[PDB]
């Protein structure tokens, strides 16, 4: 029931120090178009790695995962467990990937072909494995020259 979407490196790295290591402008613009309107869930890492500006994102019902029920997050639902929600998308991170993965039938994925390198304490996406119908995009390049390509994955 549960669906997903993020940006990887094709090494497999989502986040490094609490952030994305890299900036991919058409990335972005996606991951807006496809989440506006519904609900997002994320976890609490992920939340304070938000850039201040868009904490709460804009224009969609942001839920926060994390142990502590009292904890403060202006703007958005706090909860303590994966919500059932019918229309959310789970945007991270690598905590509520690897929760979720069980329980979901899409995946919308983003590969960015850059130089990254694993490194102790990477946040590191699910491996999705010969149970998905794969639908692979052709690569693009980026203004910046950075290459970068759109999958989708179904169940
Ligand atoms: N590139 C992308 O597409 C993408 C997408 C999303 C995130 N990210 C990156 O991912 C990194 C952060 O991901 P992360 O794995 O470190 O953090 P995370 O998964 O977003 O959040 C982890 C936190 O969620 C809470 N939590 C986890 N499981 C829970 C459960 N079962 N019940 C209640 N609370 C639970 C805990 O917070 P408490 O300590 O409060 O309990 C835990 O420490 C950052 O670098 C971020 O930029 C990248
Ligand atoms: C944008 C990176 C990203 N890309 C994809 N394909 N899926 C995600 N779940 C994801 O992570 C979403 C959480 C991080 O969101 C941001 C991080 C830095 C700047 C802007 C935004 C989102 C801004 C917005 O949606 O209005």
């Amino acid at each position: 029931s549960m669906r997903l979407i993020w940006a990887q490196s094709t090494s497999g790295i989502i986040g490094r120090d609490n952030s994305i290591p890299w900036r991919l402008p058409e990335d972005l613009a996606r991951f807006k178009e496809m989440t506006m309107g519904h609900p997002v869930v994320m976890g609490r890492l992920t939340w304070e790695s938000l850039p201040a500006s868009v904490r709460p994102l804009p224009g969609r019902r942001n839920i926060v995962v994390t142990r502590d029920a009292d904890y403060r997050a202006e703007g958005a639902e706090v909860v303590t467990d994966l919500p059932d929600e019918p229309d959310a998308w789970v945007i991270g991170g690598a905590q509520i990937y690897a929760m979720a993965l069980a329980r979901a039938d899409r995946c919308e994925v983003t590969e960015v072909d850059i130089a990254l390198t694993p490194l102790d304490g990477d946040a590191r996406a699910p491996v999705l494995d010969d149970s998905w119908v794969a639908t692979t995009g052709e690569w693009q390049t980026s203004t910046s020259g950075l290459r970068f390509r759109f999958c989708s994955y179904r169940r």
